[PDB]
Order: structure tokens, then C-alpha cells, then sequence
């Protein structure tokens, strides 16, 4: 129809047979993932979202699937990014130098999906769901991503890598996930330094984006957390991706 009850698009279509092959395949994949049963995972999923107000969704409606999902990544070696999805991704799957939150289990199942129930309802809702900014943050998907981006800030130690986009005007942004959930979540105790990469997006290497003045904060921030800060402008990703494919290969 032409109305529709939420401002955001609604559940990608077959949502349970790609969460569950999503979830099979993994455990074929990832070794010491092979304990999990993917049905199991499935139930706590949907279990945390059907047949709940999907404004009304809470961090404990996901600790079902939190506890089946449960996963030790390499503390010393990840990697945060924010609104820089694709270099990430393709820079991890050279040779696993670090992992993101989609190399976890829980973050490779929800990657790119949309979803939500009903309240009245154990119906998944394929017309429409909640708009994070429209109509409430408490929503099945935003809720998700925040508590799984928390654990997986919360699991991090020694130094710690975040990517951002330096194209953006907010290159860090203390309204994104990062800003808000991850920054606050590296646990002083473990954590040793915080690395921003901050990736160039054209004229090749234009200013020192390690001097803006949201990276001052960023820094300032962290630094009182007591944390260290180190930056790195990367003023060529291509060619950033060339050397981690081919290191000494001509200027790596
Ligand atoms: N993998 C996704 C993803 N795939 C699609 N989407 C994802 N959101 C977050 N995640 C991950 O959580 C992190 C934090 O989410 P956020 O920066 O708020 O994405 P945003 O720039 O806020 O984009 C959020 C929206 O983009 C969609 C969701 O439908 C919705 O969460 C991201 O860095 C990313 O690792």
C-alpha cells in the first residue's frame, strides 16, 4: 500500500533462510565456531524481536543470541571503522592481519540485513520498520548493532585500530557508534593506544586530516580515558591496499 506504519524500509526478504545459511556457513568456515547450533542461534534471534514493540527493544533482548554468539577474537588485533565499510573489509581479507566486527560471527549474520516484528503479532514485518531517527532508537536493528559494538569495544586490548572517513566533515563523529558506544567502552585497564587511520578520499593526500579538529577531540577524549592517542593519515587507500597485498612491492 501507500501509507505504511514505519518510516524505514522493512525485513529483507527471507530474512530467517539467509540468517540461518548465514549461520551454517560460518560454522562451516570458522573452526572453533563449530559448536554452535545455527538453529539455536535463529530462535535466540528472532526470540529477541517477535512479537516485541519494535520501539521497545532492549540490550537484555539480545542476550540470548549474545550468549550462543559468544566469541574470542584475538583481543590485540581489531579493528574499529566507522562509515568506511568497504576498505575495512577488503583490507582484513588479504591475510586476517585484523578483524572487524564482521569477521564475528553475530556481526557477518545482521551485516546489510534489516528487521522487526510486531507487537501484536509474531509476525516479521517485510513493509516497513522503525527509522533510527524518524521514530526510535530502541529499534531491532539499532539495538543490535550497539550492543554487539559494545562487547566487541569491550573485548579489545594492547592497540587497537580504528578507520575513519576522512571525507566527512565529522571525520570523528561522537554522535556515530564509535563516537558514542565504542570509545567509551575501551577499557583503560587493557587497552594501551588507539590508532586512527584516517583515510583519505581524493586529490590523492590533501591536508593532514591528523590535525582536524575533531580528531583534537577524539584524542582529548581518549587521553583522559588514559588511553594513548596515535593518528595516521592514509592519503592513498588504493594503493594502501596494493602494499598489505604485495608488502615491499615497490613502495610497501
Ligand atoms: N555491519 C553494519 C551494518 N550493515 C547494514 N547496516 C549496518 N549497521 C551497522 N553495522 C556495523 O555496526 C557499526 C556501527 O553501526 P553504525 O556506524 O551506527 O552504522 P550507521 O552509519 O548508523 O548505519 C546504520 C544503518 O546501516 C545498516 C543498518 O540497517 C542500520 O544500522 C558499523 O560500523 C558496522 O560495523
Amino acid at each position: 500500500r501507500w501509507r505504511q506504519t514505519w518510516s524505514g524500509p522493512g525485513t529483507t526478504k527471507r530474512f530467517p533462510e539467509t540468517v540461518l545459511a548465514r549461520c551454517v556457513k560460518y560454522t562451516e568456515i570458522h573452526p572453533e565456531m563449530r559448536h554452535v547450533d545455527c538453529q539455536s542461534v535463529w530462535d535466540a534471534f528472532k526470540g529477541a524481536f517477535i512479537s516485541k514493540h519494535p520501539c521497545d527493544i532492549t540490550e537484555e533482548d539480545y542476550q540470548p543470541l549474545m550468549k550462543l554468539g559468544t566469541q574470542t577474537v584475538p583481543c590485540n588485533k581489531i579493528l574499529l571503522w566507522s562509515r568506511i565499510k568497504d576498505l575495512a573489509h577488503q583490507f582484513t581479507q588479504v591475510q586476517r592481519d585484523m578483524f572487524t566486527l564482521e569477521d564475528t560471527l553475530l556481526g557477518y549474520l545482521a551485516d546489510d540485513l534489516t528487521w522487526c516484528g510486531e507487537f501484536d503479532t509474531s509476525k516479521i514485518n517485510y513493509q516497513s520498520c522503525p527509522d533510527w531517527r524518524k521514530d526510535c532508537s530502541n529499534n531491532p536493528v539499532s539495538v543490535f548493532w550497539k550492543t554487539v559494538s559494545r562487547r566487541f569495544a569491550e573485548a579489545a586490548c594492547d592497540v587497537v585500530h580504528v578507520m575513519l572517513d576522512g571525507s566527512r566533515s565529522k571525520i570523528f563523529d561522537k554522535d556515530s557508534t564509535f563516537g558514542s558506544v565504542q570509545v567509551h567502552n575501551l577499557q583503560p585497564e587493557k587497552v594501551q593506544t588507539l590508532e586512527a587511520w584516517v583515510i583519505h578520499g581524493g586529490r590523492e593526500d590533501s591536508r593532514d586530516l591528523c590535525q582536524d579538529p575533531t580528531i583534537k577531540e577524539l584524542e582529548s577524549i581518549i587521553s583522559k580515558r588514559n588511553i594513548q592517542f596515535s593518528c595516521k593519515n592514509i592519503y592513498r587507500p588504493d594503493k594502501f591496499l596494493q602494499c598489505v597485498k604485495n608488502p615491499e612491492d615497490s613502495s610497501c
